[PDB]
Protein backbone atom coordinates (compact mmCIF):
# COMPACT_ATOMS: atom_id res chain seq x y z
CA UNK A 1 0.00 0.00 0.00
CA UNK A 2 1.38 3.69 -1.29
CA UNK A 3 0.41 6.57 1.04
CA UNK A 4 0.77 10.41 1.01
CA UNK A 5 2.28 12.25 3.96
CA UNK A 6 2.89 15.32 5.17
CA UNK A 7 6.18 17.08 6.03
CA UNK A 8 6.63 21.21 6.43
CA UNK A 9 3.30 21.66 4.86
CA UNK A 10 3.42 19.94 2.09
CA UNK A 11 2.12 16.76 1.28
CA UNK A 12 4.24 14.24 -0.29
CA UNK A 13 3.80 11.48 -2.42
CA UNK A 14 6.21 8.76 -3.60
CA UNK A 15 5.68 8.46 -7.30
CA UNK A 16 8.95 5.80 -8.20
CA UNK A 17 11.29 4.23 -6.52
CA UNK A 18 12.19 2.44 -3.70
CA UNK A 19 14.35 2.77 -0.19
CA UNK A 20 15.69 1.10 2.76
CA UNK A 21 15.41 2.83 6.09
CA UNK A 22 18.65 2.97 8.11
CA UNK A 23 19.93 5.06 11.50
CA UNK A 24 22.75 7.24 10.75
CA UNK A 25 24.34 9.21 13.79
CA UNK A 26 25.43 12.74 11.93
CA UNK A 27 26.90 15.48 13.98
CA UNK A 28 25.36 19.76 12.86
CA UNK A 29 26.97 22.79 12.33
CA UNK A 30 27.31 23.19 16.24
CA UNK A 31 28.39 19.59 17.51
CA UNK A 32 24.76 18.43 18.35
CA UNK A 33 24.61 14.50 17.75
CA UNK A 34 21.48 13.56 15.50
CA UNK A 35 20.19 10.06 14.71
CA UNK A 36 18.85 10.26 11.55
CA UNK A 37 16.41 7.75 10.08
CA UNK A 38 18.18 7.92 6.91
CA UNK A 39 16.35 6.35 3.41
CA UNK A 40 18.75 4.79 0.96
CA UNK A 41 17.96 3.90 -2.66
CA UNK A 42 16.55 6.37 -5.34
CA UNK A 43 12.89 7.96 -5.04
CA UNK A 44 10.65 10.89 -6.65
CA UNK A 45 8.13 12.45 -4.99
CA UNK A 46 5.90 14.78 -5.76
CA UNK A 47 5.27 18.16 -3.00
CA UNK A 48 1.65 19.39 -2.63
CA UNK A 49 1.07 22.84 -0.43
CA UNK A 50 -1.43 25.61 -1.04
CA UNK A 51 1.26 28.05 -2.99
CA UNK A 52 3.52 26.03 -4.33
CA UNK A 53 4.31 22.16 -6.20
CA UNK A 54 7.53 20.51 -6.55
CA UNK A 55 8.61 17.39 -8.00
CA UNK A 56 11.53 15.99 -5.88
CA UNK A 57 14.21 13.46 -6.85
CA UNK A 58 16.51 12.11 -4.33
CA UNK A 59 19.06 9.72 -3.90
CA UNK A 60 20.96 8.61 -0.61
CA UNK A 61 21.25 11.75 1.75
CA UNK A 62 21.32 13.28 -2.35
CA UNK A 63 18.96 16.15 -3.58
CA UNK A 64 18.97 15.13 -7.32
CA UNK A 65 16.58 17.67 -8.35
CA UNK A 66 14.01 20.07 -7.62
CA UNK A 67 11.38 21.30 -9.86
CA UNK A 68 9.82 23.61 -8.28
CA UNK A 69 6.55 26.52 -9.05
CA UNK A 70 4.69 28.69 -6.51
CA UNK A 71 2.57 31.80 -6.84
CA UNK A 72 5.75 34.05 -5.48
CA UNK A 73 8.87 34.64 -3.87
CA UNK A 74 8.47 32.96 -0.30
CA UNK A 75 6.20 30.04 -1.30
CA UNK A 76 8.94 29.30 -3.60
CA UNK A 77 11.49 29.40 -0.91
CA UNK A 78 9.56 27.49 1.52
CA UNK A 79 9.36 24.88 -0.53
CA UNK A 80 12.74 24.64 -1.36
CA UNK A 81 13.79 24.72 2.32
CA UNK A 82 11.48 21.47 2.98
CA UNK A 83 12.61 19.31 0.30
CA UNK A 84 16.41 20.90 1.33
CA UNK A 85 15.68 19.14 4.51
CA UNK A 86 13.85 15.85 3.51
CA UNK A 87 17.16 15.26 1.06
CA UNK A 88 18.91 14.47 4.42
CA UNK A 89 21.80 15.95 2.73
CA UNK A 90 24.98 16.04 4.50
CA UNK A 91 25.66 20.42 3.88
CA UNK A 92 22.17 20.98 5.32
CA UNK A 93 23.29 19.04 8.53
CA UNK A 94 26.32 21.16 8.30
CA UNK A 95 24.67 24.54 7.91
CA UNK A 96 22.95 24.22 11.27
CA UNK A 97 23.47 26.53 13.64
CA UNK A 98 22.86 26.30 17.36
CA UNK A 99 21.42 23.37 18.79
CA UNK A 100 18.09 21.92 18.38
CA UNK A 101 16.36 21.00 21.37
CA UNK A 102 12.39 22.27 19.62
CA UNK A 103 9.53 20.69 21.78
CA UNK A 104 5.94 20.91 20.62
CA UNK A 105 2.61 22.48 22.40
CA UNK A 106 2.29 18.77 24.09
CA UNK A 107 6.27 19.61 25.03
CA UNK A 108 7.11 16.27 23.38
CA UNK A 109 10.80 16.61 21.47
CA UNK A 110 10.60 16.92 17.68
CA UNK A 111 12.13 14.10 15.86
CA UNK A 112 15.39 15.11 13.93
CA UNK A 113 13.90 15.65 10.95
CA UNK A 114 11.57 17.87 12.09
CA UNK A 115 14.35 19.77 14.40
CA UNK A 116 15.99 20.66 11.33
CA UNK A 117 12.87 21.71 9.71
CA UNK A 118 11.80 24.08 12.28
CA UNK A 119 15.13 25.22 12.41
CA UNK A 120 15.55 26.02 9.11
CA UNK A 121 12.04 27.09 8.49
CA UNK A 122 13.01 30.19 11.07
CA UNK A 123 16.25 30.94 9.38
CA UNK A 124 17.50 29.72 5.68
CA UNK A 125 20.23 32.20 4.87
CA UNK A 126 23.11 29.93 6.09
CA UNK A 127 21.35 26.85 4.03
CA UNK A 128 21.25 28.62 1.02
CA UNK A 129 24.43 29.70 1.08
CA UNK A 130 25.95 26.92 1.69
CA UNK A 131 24.51 24.54 -0.77
CA UNK A 132 25.91 25.19 -3.93
CA UNK A 133 25.30 26.89 -7.01
CA UNK A 134 25.56 25.50 -11.08
CA UNK A 135 25.30 27.30 -14.58
CA UNK A 136 21.70 26.52 -15.94
CA UNK A 137 21.72 24.51 -19.01
CA UNK A 138 18.14 26.21 -20.78
CA UNK A 139 17.42 22.34 -21.32
CA UNK A 140 14.19 22.18 -19.82
CA UNK A 141 13.41 25.92 -20.20
CA UNK A 142 13.23 26.95 -17.11
CA UNK A 143 14.73 29.53 -14.81
CA UNK A 144 17.38 29.65 -11.99
CA UNK A 145 16.78 30.58 -8.48
CA UNK A 146 19.84 31.92 -6.49
CA UNK A 147 20.50 31.72 -2.80
CA UNK A 148 19.20 34.86 -1.50
CA UNK A 149 15.54 33.50 -3.55
CA UNK A 150 16.03 36.20 -6.41
CA UNK A 151 15.64 35.02 -10.14
CA UNK A 152 18.65 34.29 -12.32
CA UNK A 153 18.53 32.91 -16.54
CA UNK A 154 22.25 31.84 -15.99
CA UNK A 155 22.58 30.25 -12.33
CA UNK A 156 20.59 28.46 -9.74
CA UNK A 157 20.64 26.39 -6.86
CA UNK A 158 22.53 22.98 -7.67
CA UNK A 159 19.69 20.56 -8.74
CA UNK A 160 16.99 23.38 -8.35
CA UNK A 161 14.71 24.78 -11.12
CA UNK A 162 12.11 26.47 -11.15
CA UNK A 163 9.49 26.47 -13.65
CA UNK A 164 6.10 28.01 -14.75
C1 LIG B 1 13.84 11.76 4.28
N1 LIG B 1 12.66 10.88 4.33
C2 LIG B 1 11.74 10.87 5.32
N2 LIG B 1 10.79 9.93 5.06
C3 LIG B 1 9.63 9.54 5.86
C4 LIG B 1 8.39 10.30 5.50
C5 LIG B 1 7.23 9.94 6.43
C6 LIG B 1 6.57 8.66 5.92
C7 LIG B 1 5.31 8.31 6.65
O1 LIG B 1 4.95 9.06 7.59
O2 LIG B 1 4.69 7.27 6.28
C8 LIG B 1 11.10 9.36 3.88
N3 LIG B 1 10.50 8.40 3.15
C9 LIG B 1 11.06 8.01 1.99
N4 LIG B 1 10.48 7.03 1.29
C10 LIG B 1 9.33 6.30 1.83
C11 LIG B 1 8.02 6.80 1.28
C12 LIG B 1 6.96 5.73 1.61
C13 LIG B 1 5.52 6.21 1.38
C14 LIG B 1 4.68 5.76 2.56
O3 LIG B 1 4.58 4.52 2.78
O4 LIG B 1 4.12 6.61 3.30
N5 LIG B 1 12.23 8.58 1.52
C15 LIG B 1 12.86 9.56 2.24
O5 LIG B 1 13.93 10.07 1.81
C16 LIG B 1 12.28 9.95 3.43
Amino acid sequence: ISSSFSFGGFTFKRTSGSSVKKEEEVLTGNLQTLKIRVHEGYEEFTMVGRRATAILRKATRRLIQLIVSGRDEQSIAEAIIVAMVFSQEDCMIKAVRGDLNFVNRANQRLNPMHQLLRHFQKDAKVLFQNWGIEPIDNVMGMIGILPDMTPSTEMSLRGVRVSK
